[PDB]
């Protein structure tokens, strides 16, 4: 197993996935008048790991106990973000929609705080204008909160774009186009999901 | 340029293709009653360039015209298809579909002759049980003959597989499921067809 | 094989095994400087797609195992003519032509079993256009269990370089010291199942599966 | 390029760069027998995913341009704390696990502007666990006068190895006649373009890009 070697039938090989390109996706919406499409934020337009790992190493060294700790989203959505690197496949994804006249929500499942200012640094990475840029809203299972479901419904969202699962199954439980965004491999938040597991669309090169 | 190297975005480019496997497509079928079929013989579910390169050194080594010589089809489609070699992409299918208890047909653009023990050749290598079994279609724009889109129609054939860019638009000029097989890279019909330039189906792994 | 959907993600996609992959090209390179020399090739599956033959080979005298591989009919026709039906590799091309201008002697070792007369040298010097002077009749080590029957040749030759897709091949070229380059098996030859190519550590020229 | 649906063929999608490609495993297997040696790390996107303070860095010091690679109040906060948002990568920590099993001197040569102080020194002994004995103080390389090249370095701490994403890193191992290893830059770095891995000849370790 020093010099394992390999063969062509497993250099070619394929997993049965859908692949697509933006490009096809903005055909695939071509004469449809303006509609509402949210993105998840995490792994799918910015490459938030950064902020995560300083909070891990702060909270809980050896374990992901952070995510539960007040003290780190405080920090984590009032300008850790500043450290998080925008998704170049994002950025079409986004333009791609803003030339559409589309509205534009950010959906995350980050734990909310008293203030944000996520909502600032996505509006300027990504130069979305006012009239299609809308605050982040914080999914969750709180009494005044609603859930990710109910929001793509309220909001009347017609795509959802995700790297996680459940931001598949969201779209799916809502009857819409959910759209898989590749988790970079150097991502903090492992293990990485199998992209493709629910049959849904892939956007090719989306990991960065 | 002896070294050209690489970098990790071109070891994980994936062209936007949307690959599907035997098993997909099988349970896409699901609770469908027998229907018919249609494959695109070579290089769809025979490797027969073994055929052709001895037709073209024996009848044309400087051109191809062997694929007008009459006396070339004669050889090919008499006995020299026991030097075809079986894809095992098309094996998978096709037994598929005779548990199904569809209809296989087999269309080909081959020049038509006398006799030809084609449909004898494909019967005995995949096991095709007379029941599913039909001759071999020969189809091509001799006034005597119909055309590929044609025979597609008259047996109202709801899926065909193929290997070239006409196997996929014949399909859908029927308006039926196009699927595509990937042709061999030691195959002497080149250059090699892009598969999925028309954003069909492509079958995974099926270049063997 | 069990999962409908398995997906993928962009780990498993860049993926490599650590193997070392060369082109022609710089085999050529490393070869600036050097006086002829006589090298040597596999025949099946690495200068010629042959399993046609071996296919209609077996429906013909074994349907049920490989006895036909065993089988002197079989031989008969095989060395004779069915190399007609061989479609050359293109990465084979590219190698005899690379030695050809170097004037290099080339020879083929082959384990088919040798048969009273044999066509495959015509078919070998003029698919690949091998000059009289660079070509050599091909040689019919056999195939002899729990032996090697190339590493003979190779020694009394000379050959200094070996290509090769079979392990057998590039042990060959390690047992006497030499330079043995492995070829890529085509996926659809019906010699399964497929080598793993790079498992001794050898070069491996990309691309050379047809 | 700009076509809708290109599609593929299996050419392309079995087709490799002739570049050699090496595993850490193979790597430790070269070194069996081999008493503990100096060996060195280049830091950003060899052992450290650091884009995350350049990117910060550079929307706070040169929006529209490259200039804060030129400010010192940029390298202050990059080389006293903005690296505990760099992500310590995978590949890093299997080789210097590695080195350290060896017992093997371990040094960090970094083209970082040099500050009076620095945390990054302390901020990779505790990543990557590295004990007292084989732990070094990050290296500063420059031109200015008060400092060492990258390959001076090499030479007067005689590494015998050096690990690196950029050419700049092979190279220098080269001018020293020493084994140079490449390591693969992430994608989304921001660092762009990325380098032609293996450009040179050298060994390209495996799945290095996280
Ligand atoms: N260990 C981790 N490292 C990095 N990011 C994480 C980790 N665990 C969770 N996350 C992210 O935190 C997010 C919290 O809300 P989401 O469910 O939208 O998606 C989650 C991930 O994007
Ligand atoms: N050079 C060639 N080598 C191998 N097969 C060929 C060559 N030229 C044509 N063919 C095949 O001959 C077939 C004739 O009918 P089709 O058009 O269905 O598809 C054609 C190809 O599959
Ligand atoms: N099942 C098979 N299909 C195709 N070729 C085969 C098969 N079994 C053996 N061979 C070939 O027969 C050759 C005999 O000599 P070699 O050992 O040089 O290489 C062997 C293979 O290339
Ligand atoms: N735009 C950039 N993004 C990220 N890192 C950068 C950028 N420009 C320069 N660097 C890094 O800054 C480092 C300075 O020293 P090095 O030459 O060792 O390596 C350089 C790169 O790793
Ligand atoms: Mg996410
Ligand atoms: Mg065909
Ligand atoms: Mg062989
Ligand atoms: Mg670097």
């Amino acid at each position: 197993t020093l010099n394992p070697g390999t063969n062509v039938a497993k250099l070619a090989e394929q997993a049965p996935v859908h692949w697509v390109s933006v490009a096809q996706i903005e055909n695939s919406l071509t004469g449809r008048p303006p509609m509402a499409v949210g993105f998840d934020i995490d792994d799918t337009v910015l490459f938030s790991s950064p902020g995560f790992w300083r909070g891990k190493k702060t909270y809980s060294p050896d374990s992901d106990d952070y995510l539960k700790n007040p003290a780190f989203w405080e920090k984590m959505n009032n300008g850790w973000d500043e450290f998080s690197i925008p998704k170049e496949a994002a950025r079409q994804l986004i333009d791609m929609h803003v030339r559409r006249g589309d509205s534009i929500y950010f959906v995350t499942g980050r734990s909310q705080t008293k203030t944000e200012t996520v909502s600032k640094t996505l509006a300027d990475n990504f130069h979305i204008p006012a009239a299609n840029m809308n605050p982040v809203i914080f999914a969750g299972d709180k009494p005044e909160q609603n859930t990710k479901v109910q929001w793509l419904q309220e909001k009347n969202m017609r795509i959802f774009y995700g790297d996680s699962d459940n931001d598949i199954t969201a779209a799916r439980d809502c009857g819409i186009r959910g759209i898989r965004i590749l988790r970079a491999a150097n991502s903090t938040y492992k293990p990485l999901p199998q992209a493709g597991a629910f049959g849904e669309e892939v956007i090719v090169n989306s990991e960065y």
